[PDB]
């Protein structure tokens, strides 16, 4: 699932790939579940969709913390913007 | 680009969809660029790919902070795991 | 996200569609996470990937149980095969 | 059809992959068929579509049972929720 | 799932479409299952795969007979070639 | 275009794959052409579309006979339903 | 199957779209069948594949003639290059 | 980009594949551009789109002539139908 | 082809969408033709592929110029980097 | 991610491939972000989307300048059309 041949990729690059596509898949699941929660017309299904939705956010956060500990630029930019106040574009 | 009809989705659900697919696309770009950075055999191109790569991480971080500010469970789970030490699964 | 126009689909068909597509996506996440667990060369990442993997199995089982309660034929066939011993093809 | 090279995957991982994608494909067929059953305006076709639909559930159930027998946490989590009463999120 | 808008398609064209895509999907399942049957290294799984495989052929055959009964050229061409002997291109 | 590596597939399996994918593509063309025939507002084009459509059916029927001759379960199930009368789900 | 909404498209444009996509699908079948013909290890199947292959070329040629009759620039460029000798880039 | 492994394909088959997929891509560009021409509400863009469209037809015709010179059935079938008069299905 | 409903998109956004997607498709064609030029083993075909390739670049440049003239930020950023000589990341 | 096998492609072809798909992805991001800016009903999100949008144009422009410096026909055709006056077609 990589775009370049594995023999020219550094191991750390490939591990970061694994982490990044995981976050991508978690975000997609968050998004789809939230849409299904709004549209669902069954209360028992809605409670299940909403529970799964919010656990995906936890999955994403864990993997994003791993990216942060293993990439100086993820560390730098996440530190600049996360948990701030005032206009996000002026930080 | 939504899986459910727009008329049954809450406004904040659609705006979070816009933000979430944006973060997904930034992540994809990070990964793609980093792979091309490893495989490139032209250092002038490599310099452009790496420059672009790291700005995508900033675009992702900005959008993630917006999500964090506009979604309680994103705020909760990001607070739990980001900028921690020790085992990520037990934070 | 349906193959037929929503206005000819019964309400229950559309809810089962939401549940079915959720189980599909969970199964896919299990499989992909398990492959990344095998291939990962970073122990902290591996711990995270395996943690998320097993929670997707729980998201799936919760949704399958909803399908079972809301579809007589799922109930019948799941009852026949799940939690049995001996040859599966002979139950 | 795997995302990681086969030489780094354990045999058991690959067999579970085969089962898992089988279940996915059965689920998809159940959903597709059910929608076509609702939309179809020919009763003879509808009968075929519905027949096929419910046999895919059986295909899915059989494959899922194998998965369950060959993966400890599938077995654990399915045991928690399947054939229960009261709120599923509990 | 139609290539043309439903509002210009005749009802019977749309029903034949439902049948054709059904057969297409069955054929795909037969093929994927057979490939998994050859590659599987667990005999209990292999037996299930083979079982499912052969029932997809029956799903296809039922739907093909519906097409034969509802389309005169399907009827003509299936009668010319199916269950014949000697060279297929010379029937 | 196979989901499993070629080195573990039997030769006959790969040939059936060639046949099956051919039939799938013929069916897709039949369907696509029939929709275009319905939507077309040019009679000369429609005539071409309809002609091509019905020849795809012949392409499919030929390849389907090859499968019937080379796969016992295709022979069995095709024989149960094809050229029959009364309700198909029986 | 169009990229723009049908009500902004001229009728004739939509009919040329039907013809063009038909030719595209015929070309694809020609290519795939030809590849299957080279790879097949069953002579009887190969004869069916080659027979079908060459009839796709006729389906394509027929539809292409309609295009030529209904589009002045198709007529111009097909006239310039088809059935010529010497270097194609110098026709 | 081939469906069969390159080692079982004849060189000529692969060159024909390169030409066929080129024509397919040209036809797709012709169609897409023609749709954007009808839909555009900017005349300067429209003139560019129309210009590109008609040059794609030329690219297709050139490549189609190469196929004709390198494939007996293309030569046969193109000769039968192109630049004819009266009903196309009857040449 | 758009990701948001057309009725919420400004007319100029939609026209820029048409141009942007045209450039993307032109770039794609340049890349694929260039790959086919390298791999082709028939010199007559290679000459056609190379000719078409280089015309796609002209199609892209024309459309890129339309974007330059109709979008302030494209104009600003293209002006900064196009037709320069020093190291690209420092302009 | 190439359509031809890497061992038949020149090094320069593959690096141009890396730049071109990068430009394509940048163009796609510009378009998607621009559509989201129009549709967004959250002004704080809109400002992030617009910021990111315009930085993608800069990423594209850098990469495009690299292509211009490494491909004689890109340089020739870009020089013909960019930053010109009068009708784009007649330049
Ligand atoms: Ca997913
Ligand atoms: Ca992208
Ligand atoms: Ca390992
Ligand atoms: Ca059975
Ligand atoms: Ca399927
Ligand atoms: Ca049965
Ligand atoms: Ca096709
Ligand atoms: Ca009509
Ligand atoms: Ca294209
Ligand atoms: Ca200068
Ligand atoms: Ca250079
Ligand atoms: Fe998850
Ligand atoms: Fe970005
Ligand atoms: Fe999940
Ligand atoms: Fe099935
Ligand atoms: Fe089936
Ligand atoms: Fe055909
Ligand atoms: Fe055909
Ligand atoms: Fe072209
Ligand atoms: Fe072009
Ligand atoms: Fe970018």
């Amino acid at each position: 699932s990589t775009h370049e041949p594995l023999e020219v990729l550094k191991e750390e690059t490939v591990n970061r790939h694994r982490a990044i596509v995981s976050v991508m898949e978690e975000l997609e699941a968050v998004d789809w579940y939230d849409q299904r929660v709004d549209a669902s017309t069954d209360p028992e299904l809605t409670a299940i969709l909403a529970h799964n939705r919010d656990e995906e956010k936890e999955h994403a956060a864990m993997t994003l913390e791993w990216l942060r500990r293993n990439d100086a630029k993820w560390a730098e930019h996440l530190r600049t913007y996360l948990f701030t106040e005032g206009p996000i574009t002026a930080a």
